[PDB]
């Protein structure tokens, strides 16, 4: 159940009918996401223009009750204003109330291949750039396995699924795609942070590869492979060496990862 409290006016920080939302963030989180994958979507069906705060910044600055430390993200207090028509608001209201009941998350479907001459497998990897206004935590390109989020009433692995063709043209059948547990690593600061639920899938190793078939141009393509391999950062180095210009796809090893990153 979500109160509304209608409100006569907005505060002035942010300069139709308003209504707000005093939560915490393991609610608010779900109906607006670190990129604001769901606050679209709810904009997207609704009208309504959704803006969070903490209702308490000053505490986010504290490392140790009612006035210190938050213990976690979790128990962040967190306002949430909407604007938009009383119609709207009475629609995107129906709609949060169901997103908390879901666990909207985001999704990665490690797809992978076999070789012959390895035990360890190596995985489908992308290099997405990310917008210059972006959370803190967010890196300015993403080394990635495929996938992206859950949409409001989808289930996990239809999301794995549907978001692996979305980066790279690849089409999975469902019976080979399997769940394998959740990751979710936060601290109070980080309040948006979102669980990230893992698939893996087996594809044979000639599989073709497409790239992105949505939004394209927010992912690394046709870079200029003599140039980069000279970069100062190994996995620019390794991308250079190893991914496909035209897809924006690399075969990775985990292990080949790690021995980069001393």
């Amino acid at each position: 159940t979500i109160q509304l409290e209608k409100l006569s006016h907005p505060p002035a920080r942010f300069d139709s009918f308003v209504y707000k939302w005093q939560t915490k963030a393991a609610l608010a989180r779900k109906v607006s996401g670190p990129m604001r994958e769901w606050a679209a979507e709810l904009k997207y069906r609704t009208g309504v223009h959704i803006e969070l705060e903490p209702t308490y910044p000053e505490r986010l600055s504290e490392n140790a009750t009612q006035w210190g430390a938050y213990e976690t993200a979790d128990d962040v207090d967190i306002t949430v204003y909407l604007f938009g028509s009383e119609r709207g608001i009475f629609n995107c209201h129906k709609l949060m109330e169901a997103a908390i009941q879901q666990d909207p998350v985001y999704v990665r479907l490690g797809i992978f291949r076999r070789l012959a001459n390895s035990s360890e497998v190596e995985w489908l990897m992308l290099r997405r750039i990310n917008r210059e206004l972006r959370p803190p935590d967010i890196p300015p390109i993403s080394l990635k396995l495929p996938g992206k989020w859950t949409l409001l009433y989808e289930r996990y692995k239809e999301a794995a699924i549907r978001t692996l063709w979305e980066e790279t043209g690849i089409t999975v059948d469902a019976s080979n795609v399997y769940p394998t547990g959740h990751l979710y690593q936060t601290v109070p600061q980080y309040y948006w942070r979102v669980p990230v639920r893992y698939f893996v899938a087996e594809v044979p190793s000639d599989i073709r590869v497409e790239g992105p078939q949505v939004v394209p141009l927010q992912y690394m393509r046709n870079w200029d492979a003599r140039l980069l391999r000279q970069s100062p950062d190994p996995i620019d180095r390794a991308w250079a060496q190893l991914a496909d210009p035209a897809t924006g796809c690399a075969w990775m090893k985990a292990s080949m990862i790690d021995q980069l990153q001393k």
